[PDB]
């Protein structure tokens, strides 16, 4: 299949577009459009790896009989030299897979993830929480950090809504094929039968983008509340913390955020995810439409849940990817990445 990688890593059309960003950017009238002469040199890295994708299948197959040498002979001067460069490939296979697998759009930005959850009542919420610390302990494991945007409890138990900012090199990427609805199946602590319970909550994930690229917002436009959560009969202290809501009227979007103590970071940041929900907002239509042209009935939707998390039968399965994993305790505790490399490969599938 790595040889097949090569079949849907294109390589006969990208052989041709690279000898094209370079024409583009030879004439001297190039710069007239700015936004175009920047992106004709980063994508003309496309343009040079693809000889470092046969230059590597020559090296690599080297392989296919160069250990023949060392199992032939064990010490080797010469093909010591050439196996620090097998490493080099070996761990430059991978990289190359799973870097066509995160190579959509803003694969790269960090993550916004929202978790809110669905039917199943008090069991819900706490299902709601468990996701939370998975993704956080996803997050932890990865060398990303977290920024808790909001976070509200439920009324008896676990939360009723949380919302954070994954930082990392391809946070939103890796996360992305987790969006979707989340179902747990086991014993429900709140009650006292041992009636297994179903459980739901949803997960999104859109990326943080470059606000360059991201509209501008009308004071006017806005509704700036300073918030206190509600303490318990003390409000002498608690008339004026730290935390903000903006909504933005045109939309009805709004933005909660709690994260630090200083209200005025908050404000920033609140618009900063505000403004990336928008800019998710218009792709979506922006999708809506190619559909107008020659788009007449339903495209390609999930309705029920992506995976399953069945505790009392021990396992976790992903029903678009198939994955079946017998460690759910694991799975729960961040280690994500099986499951995730086989949610873009089954995204990448269907482009």
């Amino acid at each position: 299949l790595a040889q097949r990688l090569e079949g849907l890593g294109g390589i006969f059309d990208i052989p041709q577009k690279e000898t094209r960003l370079k024409e583009l950017e030879r004439r001297l009238e190039d710069p007239s459009l700015w936004n175009d002469p920047e992106a004709a040199r980063k994508v003309s890295q496309e343009a040079a790896r693809l000889r470092r994708t046969v230059d590597t299948f020559r090296s690599l197959e080297s392989d296919l009989q160069g250990l023949l040498e060392l199992m032939e002979e064990l010490p080797a001067e010469e093909r010591e030299a050439l196996k620090p460069e097998l490493e080099e490939a070996a761990k430059k296979l991978d990289e190359l897979y799973h870097q066509t697998l995160l190579n959509f759009p803003h694969a790269e930005k960090n993550a916004i993830l929202t978790i809110q959850p669905g039917a199943g009542g008090t069991e819900a919420c706490d299902w709601a929480e468990m996701l939370l610390r998975m993704y956080t302990r996803f997050a932890e494991r990865q060398g990303f950090q977290v920024e808790v945007v909001d976070l509200t409890p439920g009324p008896e138990a676990g939360i009723d809504y949380a919302q954070i900012l994954v930082k990392g090199e391809n946070a939103y990427g890796l996360l992305s094929p987790e969006a979707g609805v989340h179902r747990l199946v086991r014993p429900s602590p709140f009650d006292a039968s041992g009636r297994r319970h179903t459980s739901f909550a949803g997960v999104e994930v859109i990326p943080e983008v470059d606000e360059e690229v991201e509209v501008v917002l009308k004071p006017e436009e806005l509704r700036i509340d300073v918030m206190r959560a509600s303490g318990p009969g003390g409000q002498g202290v608690n008339t004026t913390d730290s935390a903000v809501r903006v909504v933005h009227l045109p939309t009805g979007i709004t933005v909660t955020c709690q994260t630090t103590r200083s209200q005025i970071k908050n404000k920033e940041l609140a618009l900063k995810i505000l403004k990336a929900r928008l800019y998710e907002l218009e792709r979506k239509k922006r999708e809506e439409e190619l559909k107008a042209l020659r788009g007449e009935v339903r495209p390609i939707e999930w309705g029920s849940q992506i995976r399953s998390y069945v505790l009392d039968k021990n396992y976790v399965k992903d029903h678009r990817t198939g994955l079946m994993r017998h460690d759910p305790e694991n799975v729960l505790d961040g280690d994500l990445m099986d499951l995730i490399w086989a949610g873009l490969e089954w995204k990448a599938g269907r482009r």
